[PDB]
């Protein structure tokens, strides 16, 4: 951190800022946490510090730094110049191959989080709890990697131990599952948080698929529920739409003339069941995406 120069702020919010920095000439991503989001900084750090968390589709950790006297919190990761999937989707259309590469890579990263790996260099099961296109980064190889583990929760099957932590920050409201919005989520059940990830993943699938061209037709980039909720929607705005109206992102008619998008639409709906138990697992989504190729 003492040998890094901040060059440009690639992202800002009430959470903090992410900066492009140079570390010995190599570009790095620098997330500067507000003192209010100190819990998120530690959760991400301890996962990267202790857990064997390394995968092609998880944002690569480099270093974490903190000085409190007031308090500055730094998380330094690899820098992906193409930006978030959210940014990338506004600027490019896709074909079948690149669309599948994107969503299969996300599914591969989510499966690796959710799967408990026993052993020495193993890992507990991890649920993300804030999955969204802005938290997924596009690499130059055309694959994606998941970022921002600040809300993540861990589970070990052996001890049946669930580390959820107390974080004042809740997930992004636009992506909250119905059981979160109606507050019926089993808060001490690890399976509940995985199923929350699957819901958000279904929404990201919809965001990507709209940008896949079929028969000369493509939709514009839109966030989930763009047509029914305002920008920066409230908890109550989301709950009315998802739980009362029971709305879900609409499937454009042109998708049903393309076999890939028809299969993706089927996948989406199997992430969007009101019943969290009915939703597919991450590993099953990855296998289905693989068969689509
Ligand atoms: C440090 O930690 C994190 C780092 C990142 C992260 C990693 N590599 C690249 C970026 C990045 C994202 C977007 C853009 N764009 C520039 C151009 N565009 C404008 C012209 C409109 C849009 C924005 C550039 C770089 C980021 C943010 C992500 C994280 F989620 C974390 C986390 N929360 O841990």
């Amino acid at each position: 951190a003492r040998d890094i120069t901040l060059l440009e702020c690639v992202g800002k919010g009430r959470y903090g800022e992410v900066w492009r920095g140079s570390w010995q000439g190599e570009n790095v991503a620098v997330k500067i946490f507000s003192s209010r989001d100190e819990k998120s900084w530690f959760r991400e750090t301890e996962l990267y510090n202790t857990v064997m968390l390394r995968h092609e589709n998880i944002l690569g950790f480099i270093a974490s730094d903190m000085t409190s006297r007031s308090t500055q919190l730094w998380l330094i990761t690899h820098y992906h110049e193409m930006g978030s999937l959210y940014d990338y989707l506004q600027l490019t259309t896709l074909d079948t191959v690149s669309c599948l590469r994107i969503v299969l890579s996300i599914a591969s990263g989510l499966a690796h989080l959710h799967i408990e790996i026993f052993g020495t260099q193993g890992k507990p099961a991890i649920a993300h709890r804030d999955l969204k296109s802005k938290n997924i980064l596009v690499k130059k190889n055309g694959q994606c990697c998941i970022a921002d583990l600040g809300l993540a929760v861990m589970h070990s099957q052996s001890t049946n131990q669930l580390d959820v932590g107390n974080n004042p920050r809740v997930g992004t409201k636009r992506y909250m599952a119905p059981e979160v919005l109606d507050e019926t989520i089993q808060v001490d059940c690890f399976d509940s948080y995985k199923r929350v990830d699957i819901w958000a993943f279904g929404l990201v699938l919809w965001e990507v698929a709209r940008r896949m061209v079929s028969n000369g037709i493509v939709e514009d980039y839109k966030p989930p529920f763009y047509d029914v909720v305002p920008n920066d929607p409230s908890f109550e705005d989301m709950r009315k739409v998802v739980c009362v109206d029971q709305q879900r992102p609409n499937i454009p008619n042109r998708w049903f003339s393309d076999p890939t998008l028809t299969s993706l639409a089927k996948l989406m709906k199997e992430c969007w069941y009101q019943n969290p138990s009915a939703r597919l697992t991450a590993l099953r989504i990855k296998k289905t995406l693989t068969k689509i190729d």
